[PDB]
């Protein structure tokens, strides 16, 4: 039912990646949470994800996105995930402007 | 089959809040409204948002997606409804421009 | 499978209507069409709908939505479409920037 | 599960057309390779779309992208593909800024 939706996280290898995350996850109760990040921690998600792209180059776009998926699925709470990786496109005539990987992971 | 889609209010607690709500109801008769917002007065849904919201600080961001979202479900006319409170991030490098929260509920 | 996306038609009563339609419809022959209007003539649609908004005031926001999306359906090779009616709201704080309704019709 | 987003791919035939395309894919292992276009490449995808629409004039829109769609489809490892070509519309008032088809197909 319930989702949080995190875009637009801009990390460098530099060459710009732009991340989103959606995260399907049943929200905490409000008896015990001070943030959203109590229920889900976009916070260490957003370094974790800068870490995984700064470190030794060993940088493929896919590879971004499915250590992504799988660092969120580490956490049993979530029910699904779904991370998209954009590499935004130095603006050449005939290319895409943009390419993008999107991974999926789900356990139910 | 019907829906109402209402984009882009933004409310403070300020901290800007910005909020989508969709209702899935059957619109009324052409012969007994005199606007939208007779077959759902988002108007008030509006105003409840904006007090819900500047309210005493106790303002989680997916407290107000669950209160608006009951709140549009008191109404036994809708069938589902789909909140989103979105809080547009200070732009700081390698974090999130944008963290929400998207809440569903449905009878059926 | 197949569908035609007609994004952003601006209508007046003015105030402003933003309009989309989205049809699914089998795509005619390349040996029988000059255009895509062939398959689909959203030329006419766009007169027909500026009509419908620029008639005698008695114009709500779903009554047009409705109508636009009865007369596609009566052309009988369109199996479903999706009619949004979006009027654009002045911008004053605590509303919704937009407000729409989203009609949709399919036989099978 | 996993896809391949290749968004704002601007051609000319001239009458500039947007194309964007999706592809449903099993990305390749890490271990074999060296970039994202080695599991899709789309590199040749966007020069083949170039070749399609630039082409002797007989430059249908659903015919680009019923084009497009089989080109990507001759490669058994894609599961589906969708493929939208967007006329954009000299901005003359009411008609639609933008008219697309969007092609898609699968195997299973």
């Amino acid at each position: 039912a319930d989702r949080i939706e995190l875009r637009g996280l801009t990390v460098h290898g530099g060459q710009r990646f732009v991340i989103d995350v959606t995260v399907w996850i049943d929200l905490a109760e409000a008896a015990n949470s001070d943030d959203l990040a109590d229920t889900y921690d976009y916070v260490r998600l957003a370094s974790r994800a800068a870490e995984i792209v700064a470190g030794p180059p060993r940088k493929l776009i896919e590879t971004v996105g499915a250590e992504i998926a799988d660092h969120v699925m580490d956490d049993q709470r979530v029910h699904a995930v779904e991370v998209a990786v954009h590499k935004p496109q130095a603006p050449i005539p005939q290319t895409f402007d943009d390419v993008a990987v999107v991974i999926r992971r789900s356990r139910r």
